[PDB]
């Protein structure tokens, strides 16, 4: 029993972190096989960030201008290329600790673990979600760029995020490992406002199921609703619309607890309208939305 | 910017996890040098847990009755001894991945990371605190016993907790790595009720400083208080008394933000009396107390 915001064990990713320096800028890189991936803004000065022409700035850089250090040992860079907003630095040595891996592009609402790093060294691990506005609410200071987000399926690490930017509002933006930004964000120091950060409804319902499984049941009510009625309330509260696909995904939690998905929707509808009244659910005074239905099943079953 | 509940990178601890089986019970063990540490209740049947005589039950066990498996390879047990509530299984092979380590006994209010494991395999990592009633609010299912809590200081892992029990109320109890339980708990399936789970005041203040550093400043008020006046309110709200030692520990955060510790106490006093009014601080609707002042400085500075 008990339910925690839990990150994946970070060891497999720690073995991939390296430091990348270009000129006066140092950030993190991800070393997989003989390639080091890092944000292309490693080539920029503070001034360059205002309106960078990456293709032009990159012409002035050679392989020897990218300093890659793994622990206290220097890697030899034998090639470099830009793919979208990431640089791929080909090195002469395959990372001996390369785990089984995939590069995946996640959808909003999906959760992942971040291994926050500085100077190629891991500082901490935390769990977050791709927000519906394509930002993430992370914990990143200057030097954390190139830190990555990932999920693990037994022994395969699916990398889904690489940190690039902090928006003027303190929220974060980054790319998948092919260098494509999530959402409309760009690697330029300019006005980039985020859209509405709506609540991930299917994750809230999954978390209410985790609460019932772990004994917190006070919010269960005598009501039911329909998808259309629920969605009218969800729209009003800036919650994402719930679809039949989401109801299907919640099926195993509904089966385990015996609480129909639409009945849990009705409980959530009353929590939205009435509030918590100073009460808590799984130690929280707000409805948590950074646990997917898969995370709830995984934690409640004990998948290693 | 941004502030997350962050655990230490778990890799150094993942390299120490092993599976320990005795008869029909399988749990986790911690392999450091040539010793495997695990809860002594690995020797108990479900019936034994009701009123176990560990010294008597242990007489019926020999070295060959303890099966230790590291990955898919079996370790040879050449000695076994009980130290308080843990067994120390001497093996013929030193763990090649043994990090620099210490065994420490933490005080209530101190935080640590847990690497939750099943069958010697890591499932996730999360952050928690030793509650003032000596319980921890973890996420542990059957098979998680022997999972450990730790802190890291650069390259040295200080192990502070080993999981042993889930109380009838769903909260958790365990020992330090010398096998001494935190608090009054025992490794027996009997009535063990926890005391008052008070809020760790100095951690709440540290977290309010993290909020100011990260832009959430709405709760800062025009008031101050004294330790004695603050403590009268803290007692009423089931918060731990704040001491001059706590004020001293908050000194660096006070210096960084320019907000005197007693002024932050006055802001906290108004939050306790007035509530949040539907507002949030660092994405939370309740006052978070599982960040120590050291955790706040570490995260806000980027220690690796
Ligand atoms: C060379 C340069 O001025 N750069 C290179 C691009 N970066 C982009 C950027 O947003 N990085 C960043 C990401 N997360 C947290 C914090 C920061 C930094 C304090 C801003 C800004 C700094
Ligand atoms: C042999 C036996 O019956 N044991 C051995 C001692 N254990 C003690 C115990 O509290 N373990 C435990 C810890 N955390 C979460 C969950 C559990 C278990 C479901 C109870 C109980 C089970």
């Amino acid at each position: 029993s008990g339910f925690r915001k839990m990150a994946f064990p970070s060891g497999k990713v720690e073995g991939c972190m390296v430091q990348v320096t270009c000129g006066t800028t140092t950030l993190n890189g991800l070393w997989l096989d003989d390639v080091v991936y890092c944000p292309r803004h490693v080539i920029c000065t503070s001034e360059d960030m205002l309106n960078p022409n990456y293709e032009d700035l990159l012409i002035r850089k050679s392989n020897h201008n990218f300093l890659v250090q793994a622990g206290n040992v220097q890697l030899r860079v034998i090639g470099h290329s830009m793919q979208n907003c990431v640089l791929k630095l080909k090195v002469d040595t395959a990372n001996p600790k390369t785990p089984k891996y995939k590069f995946v592009r996640i959808q909003p609402g999906q959760t992942f673990s971040v291994l926050a790093c500085y100077n190629g060294s891991p500082s901490g691990v935390y769990q977050c979600a791709m927000r519906p506005n394509f930002t993430i609410k992370g914990s990143f200071l200057n030097g954390s760029c190139g830190s990555v987000g990932f999920n693990i399926d037994y022994d395969c690490v699916s990398f889904c995020y690489m940190h690039h930017m902090e928006l003027p509002t303190g929220v974060h933006a980054g790319t998948d490992l092919e260098g494509n930004f999530y959402g409309p964000f760009v690697d330029r120091q300019t006005a980039q406002a985020a859209g509405t950060d709506t609540t991930i409804t299917v994750n809230v319902l999954a978390w209410l199921y985790a609460a019932v499984i772990n004994g917190d049941r006070w919010f269960l009510n005598r009501f039911t609703t329909t998808l259309n009625d629920f969605n009218l309330v969800a729209m009003k509260y800036n919650y994402e619309p719930l679809t039949q696909d989401h109801v299907d995904i919640l099926g195993p939690l509904s089966a385990q607890t015996g609480i129909a998905v639409l009945d849990m929707c009705a409980s959530l509808k009353e929590l939205l309208q009435n509030g918590m009244n100073g009460r808590t659910i799984l130690g929280s005074a707000l409805l948590e939305d950074e646990f997917t239905p898969f995370d709830v099943v995984r934690q409640c079953s004990g998948v290693t």
